[PDB]
């Protein structure tokens, strides 16, 4: 069969908390997306480190891809840290204006029980 090479791109998600923030990446599959990594809660846990660690463990990820999502993830973390010190009290929408490709979410439902 004449099979072509597809690029499984990766999308960054950010769960925004009151005094915390979590990050989680998905893989773009032929029929949509699939949860690649779970929400790592920064700064309580080493979010960025565990995120890249997952990407380094998943050896089917390319350098360009992992570095890209790590760059924007770093910007989200620096953005958050910037807010925590200045108490800017900005809105979720204002963060969306900064990160157009990043999917933000809220802790409305249970993410403590591992089903994602």
């Amino acid at each position: 069969m004449a099979a072509s090479t597809v690029h499984t791109s990766f999308i960054l998600k950010v769960l925004w908390l009151d005094q915390n923030v979590a990050i989680a990446v998905d893989q773009i599959v032929g029929k949509g997306t699939s949860p690649l990594t779970s929400y790592f809660f920064w700064p309580r846990a080493d979010a960025w480190q565990q995120l890249k660690d997952e990407l380094e463990a998943k050896h089917w990820i390319a350098e360009a891809d992992r570095i890209n999502v790590l760059n924007q993830a770093t910007e989200v973390i620096n953005f958050w840290q910037d807010l925590k010190n200045q108490n800017k009290q900005i809105s979720m929408a204002e963060a969306q204006g900064k990160f157009p490709e990043v999917v933000f979410s809220g802790s409305n439902l249970e993410h403590h029980h591992h089903h994602h």
